[PDB]
Parts: structure tokens; sequence; C-alpha cells
DNA sequence: ATGTGACTTATAGTCCGTGTGATTATAGTCAACAT
DNA sequence: ATGTTGACTATAATCACACGGACTATAAGTCACAT
């Protein structure tokens, strides 16, 4: 569907595994539904900047380093 | 409101201006509503990635250039 | 399958709803997985007395009270 | 160990005796292993409901009578 | 008769994830009138 | 030109649940040898 979305959803998962988190921890720490974290990674889903922020806080990661990894993923072949 | 959401909006407005675009024209170029655009720039909207993407295409700016800028703006 | 199991299964759910609990709450307080609580109610799984005991403690109900409702459900038409 | 588990077992042993059965015979009647039964009666086993059901069949006691008894036993 | 121990094998119970209908909050989109 | 106020309607986001596969702990079932 959307170019950027699958990149965002890819990076959320990448970080989540890097930090040895599971989906449902992240769902807690991000103060969003269990199934939403799944749905974001699983398919992609069209999240909101506010929701993205919540997830970033949950990944225990800064806006900045998130976007830095976002850029790197976009740039790949 | 949100810090990120504010910086996003600021960035959208910044790029629109360094390109000498009007809102009217930013909305024409991305096929969204001008009041919608207005709203974002006065930070009254919490856009989705999809919408953000349409706005980048309307600004004629790559995702990467946008985020490069968004990062810099984020750091005061 | 087993006669007693689906009865035990039924009564666990009945109580759980009577107390306005959700599976999530229950598996919570029973310190079992929410998958297992679902599994039990769903497909009448074959639990252990120890696990049943945990569920009773989770339902905030006593041995006695449970077995009294168990007897009732068995007796029904 | 568990409180319930001990009284299940106690009950199983109680009924086997009130009937005049040996373990050997409770095992035969319920098509289970004798050491299996001995284990339960010394309370070294944590039955599943299914197993309990087989032991009730062997004792020839309905679920209801078993639980009526277990309750009474439970209340000291 | 019953009670051990110790040793496989079935399965109970765990852990992480997928996929889904139904409801609620809210973004997406477009009016009217402002300046 | 841009701002703001309501609106309607799509959909983001929530909530309670089912379902699967893979792995770990342990109950199920059977030996040998006590007594
Ligand atoms: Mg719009
Ligand atoms: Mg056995």
């Amino acid at each position: 569907e959307s170019f950027l979305l699958s990149k965002v959803s890819f990076v959320i998962k990448k970080i989540r595994l890097e930090k040895g988190m599971t989906q449902e921890d992240l769902a807690y720490k991000s103060n969003l539904d269990r199934t939403y974290i799944s749905g974001i990674e699983r398919n992609s889903r069209n999240l909101t900047i506010k929701s993205l922020e919540l997830i970033m806080k949950g990944l225990e990661v800064s806006d900045v380093v998130f976007f830095e990894m976002l850029i790197k993923e976009i740039l790949k072949h």
C-alpha cells in the first residue's frame, strides 16, 4: 500500500527485537492495545504521529534515533 | 499537544516557505483540503503517516530529506 | 471427549462472567497464560487439579463454592 | 503440595475403603496402573480431571457423590 | 497386598505471535463564513 | 491568500476473544524391587 508505512513498521519491529522485547511488553510500555502492535508489524497499519511517538517511548528510544534508523531503512537495496 | 507533532508541522510549513509555496498550492499539489493543510500548520492536526506522505509528495521532497530536516529541527 | 471437563470448563466461564471479569483479568490473577484460560473455556482442555486450584483463586472463589456450582451444572436439564 | 490435592486423594482413599477395595482392584476397575494409584493415595500425583474421572468410574461413584464428599472432607 | 525408585512418552502448560469481528475515539474530507 | 467553526464519514485505535506452532515442565503410564 504505502511506501513509508512498511518502512515504519519494519523499523518498529527491528528495534523491538534488538531490545529483546516481545510484542506485548511493547504494547504495555507504549500504552496501546496488544493487537495494535501486532497489527502494525503484521500487516502494516496507518498510524498517527501521536501513536508513533508512544511506540518510540515504548521502544525506549528517542524521536531522533528512531528517525535515523528510519532513514537507513528507506535507503536500502 | 505533542512535541513531535509540532516539529512535524513546523517542518511542513518551513519547507513550504523555502519553496515559496502557498497553502492553497500545497493542497492543490497533494490533492488534500486547504483547510486540512492550514490545520496541520497551526498544529491542530495529528496526521497519519499516509497523510504525511501525501504532503511530502505535494512539497516535492523525499522522505529522507524530510526526516533529515525533522531531526535537525528537533534538536533546537 | 470428557463429561466432567466440559462441565468444569462451563463453570469456569460462568463464574468469570458473573464476576464481570475478562479472560485477561482471569489469566492475570490465576498466573496462567491468557491463551490457557481461552483454551480451557474454548475446547474444554484437560487441566490439572493444581491448575484448577489456581483458577479458583483467580476467580476469587473458594474450593467449596466452585464445587457446589460444579455439582449444579452437572445436575442440569 | 496442595490442600485440594490432598483431600482429593484422601477422598479417593476414603471411598476405596468404605467400599472394601484394594488398590490393586481400584486400578483394575478403572483401567489404570496400580503404582499410579498408590502414588495418588500417598498424594504424590497431581491428577488431571480426566484421570479423576477414571478413578470415579473405578470406584463406581458419580461425579456428584464424589464432589459432595470432597466438599464435606474439605471442611475439616 | 502396598510403596519405592527410576526411567520413557505423552501431554499439560508456557511463550510469542497471528487474525478477527464489534465497539469507541478521532483523523480525514469538505461545507460556510472570516479575515 | 489564510483561519476557524461545525459538520459528516472514514478509519485509527480499543477491547474481548479465538487459534496456531514451538518449546518446556510434568503427568501419564510401565519396568524392577522392595515390604
Ligand atoms: Mg483531508
Ligand atoms: Mg497411568
